[PDB]
């Protein structure tokens, strides 16, 4: 009834994700399959690292590892900008800034293949330091639920938002990531803007026991809270 893309996110939906990773000059690749029923908000994902040993740990890829899968009640439907711009999809871009360490500069296309929707993924990691929390493997493999503020930008024709996620450090500290987002309709339009609203968001990161890969399984729930 709101957008082209609602009824195409009514079931389940298998998912692709592919990230071509480059930090320090260490190069990565990580393969995810799994499935979303928007539904319920509800994510389900397997990620590997196809060429070998994850050089950044898990956890701060999970923001960068598809929001069309947020659950938008009905009173909300009009702002749902993600779905909106389906199936020719929308661009999702990122810098992610590590307190004290380096930055990640992600660009995304999130858009269908046939059935598939697919969040394909490029991300530049700069100026970390390689002993750092980061490139040193010292952060906990957990995470936290959150709150994020989505805005419009008219501008671009599409949304924006600042978010902070905190990383737990082994030695009981916190690392901050800054988040700036953007995002953009791919073949510009059309796509509802939406009004300022937040997702309310919730991760479990698990792994398989049997696989011997370096991996994360990956279990969230994305919901449209209100505009308050």
């Amino acid at each position: 009834m709101v957008s082209k893309g609602e009824e195409l996110f009514t079931g389940v939906v298998p998912i692709l994700v592919e990230l071509d990773g480059d930090v320090n000059g260490h190069k990565f690749s990580v393969s995810g399959e799994g499935e979303g029923d928007a539904t319920y908000g509800k994510l389900t994902l397997k990620f590997i690292c196809t060429t070998g040993k994850l050089p950044v740990p898990w956890p701060t890829l999970v923001t960068t590892l598809v929001l069309c899968f947020s659950r938008y009640p009905d009173h909300m439907k009009q702002h749902d900008f993600f779905k909106s711009a389906m199936p020719e999809g929308y661009v999702q871009e990122r810098t992610i800034f590590f307190k004290d360490d380096g930055n990640y500069k992600t660009r995304a296309e999130v858009k269908f293949e046939g059935d598939t929707l697919v969040n394909r993924i490029e991300l530049k990691g700069i100026d970390f330091k390689e002993d750092g929390n980061i490139l040193g493997h010292k952060l906990e493999y957990n995470y936290n639920s959150h709150n994020v503020y989505i805005m419009a930008d008219k501008q671009k024709n599409g949304i924006k938002s600042n978010f902070k996620i905190r990383h737990n450090i082994e030695d009981g500290s916190v690392q901050l990531a800054d988040h700036y987002q953007q995002n953009t309709p791919i073949g510009d339009g059309p796509v509802l803007l939406p009004d300022n609203h937040y997702l309310s968001t919730q991760s479990k990161l698990s792994k398989d026991p049997n696989e011997k890969r370096d991996h994360m399984v990956l279990l969230e729930f994305v919901t449209a809270a209100g505009i308050t």
